[PDB]
C-alpha cells in the first residue's frame, strides 16, 4: 500500500519532541505521533489530529539528479536515525495553476531543491508523500529522520529552503520533532 | 469535490453502446454507465463494476501549449456532445519508474501527445482524471464526448494514439462507448 496515516494522540512509535507553527494554522500539541501504512477511516478516539498522504511517482527530478540521489541516499530506520521531523507542507493555488516547466523552473533552475538537499545527504533520510489530490488540508507531508548529531545541520537546511523562491509559494506550514520510542 | 466515480450497471446518464476490449482484462458488458461527483465505497446492488478517479494538476504539458489548448479546447456538457468515450488506462512498471524528463520526452517529444491531439479540437471535449495513486486497477481514466459528426474523427485519432511510443508502455486498455440519456 502507498497510502500513510499519522495519529498525533497519545500513543505511537514516535514522541513528539516539538511542534513549531512555522506558518498558518499550526497542529495541537499532542504527546505521540501514530504511523501505521494504509488509510484511517476511524479516526482514534482520545487523538488529536490525522494526516494521510500517499508515495507516488516522481514528478520534477530528471534522470542525472534521480541518479545522484540513488548514489547516495540513505535508508529508513537506521539504528542512529532517532529523530525525525514531519513537516506538512501547504503550497497556494496559484502554484498549482502554473505549468509544468514553470513550477519546475522554479523549483530547481530558481531554488535548487535538489542541490541544495543534496548537501545533507547521507546524513538525512526523506521520505515525500502527496495528499493535495486527497483533499487533505496540507498538499505535502514530508518525513526526515537523521542522528542528532545532524541535527543543527538539518536546521540550516530547513533555512535555506525557507529562503528560496520555491518556498515563497508556501502557504501552510507545521514542524513536528519526534524521537524514536 | 475533485473525486469522480464511474458505475458500471444498470442505472446512470449515458447510455452503453459497446465496450471494446483493446488490452488486457476487459470490462463487463452493461445497459448504463452513472457518473458521481465524489468517492463511493459501497457499489449499489445492480451493478457490474466502479472506477474512480480525481482531477489533479498538469504533469507534463508547458505554458504555451496550455494556451494552446485553452484558446480551442470546448467545454464539456455541449448539447452536440451526445456521443462519449470513457477509456481508461494502465501502464506499464517501467514506464512510472522513468524520471520526469524521460517520461516528457515520450510523451511529447516523441509521440506528440498534444500536438495530435490539438488536431481534433474543437471537436473533442477531454476530461483526464488519475487513479493510479488511489490503488486502482487503472491509472488513468480518460473521458471523451463530441458530436456523432466526429466519431470517424476521433476513431482516427484512437489509431494515431496507439502507433506512438507512449503508448508502447501502456498494458491495459478498454474502450467503453456511451450516448447521453
Ligand atoms: C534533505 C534533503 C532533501 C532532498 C535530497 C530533497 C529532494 C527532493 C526532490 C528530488 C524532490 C522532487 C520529487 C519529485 O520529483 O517528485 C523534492 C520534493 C519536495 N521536497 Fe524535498 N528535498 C530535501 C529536503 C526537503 C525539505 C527540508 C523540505 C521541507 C522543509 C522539502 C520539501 C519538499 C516538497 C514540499 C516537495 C514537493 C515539491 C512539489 O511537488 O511541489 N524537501 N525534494
Ligand atoms: C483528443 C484530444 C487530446 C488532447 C488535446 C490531449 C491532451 C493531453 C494533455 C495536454 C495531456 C497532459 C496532461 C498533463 O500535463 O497532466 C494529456 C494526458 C493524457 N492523455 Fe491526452 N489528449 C487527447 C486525447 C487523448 C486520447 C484519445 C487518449 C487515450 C486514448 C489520451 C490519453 C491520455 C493519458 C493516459 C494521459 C496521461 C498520461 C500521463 O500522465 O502519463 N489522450 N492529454
Ligand atoms: O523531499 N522532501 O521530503
Ligand atoms: O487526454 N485525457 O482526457
Amino acid at each position: 500500500n502507498n497510502r500513510y496515516s499519522f495519529i498525533g494522540g497519545r500513543t505511537g512509535q514516535w514522541q513528539v519532541v516539538k511542534i513549531r507553527n512555522v506558518l498558518g494554522p499550526g497542529l495541537q500539541l499532542v504527546e505521540k505521533v501514530n504511523i501505521l501504512n494504509g488509510a484511517v477511516a476511524e479516526i482514534p478516539l482520545d487523538s488529536a489530529w490525522r494526516l494521510q498522504g500517499f508515495a507516488s511517482n516522481i514528478r520534477y527530478a530528471i534522470r542525472t539528479e534521480l541518479e545522484a540521489l540513488q548514489a547516495v541516499e540513505p535508508m529508513l530506520n537506521r539504528a542512529e536515525a532517532i529523530l525525525a521531523v514531519l513537516i506538512p507542507i501547504k503550497k497556494s493555488a496559484q502554484w498549482w495553476e502554473m505549468a509544468q516547466d514553470e513550477r519546475r523552473d522554479i523549483f530547481e533552475r530558481e531554488s535548487h531543491h535538489t542541490a541544495v538537499g543534496l548537501e545533507y545527504l547521507p546524513g538525512v533520510a526523506r521520505r515525500l508523500l502527496h495528499c493535495r489530490d486527497l483533499g487533505e488540508e496540507f498538499d505535502f507531508l514530508t518525513w526526515f529522520e537523521f542522528a542528532p548529531e545532524h541535527s543543527s545541520a538539518f536546521n540550516e537546511l530547513l533555512l535555506r529552503m525557507r529562503a528560496s523562491k520555491e518556498w515563497e509559494y508556501v502557504e501552510r506550514e507545521v514542524e513536528v520533532w519526534l524521537k524514536r520510542l
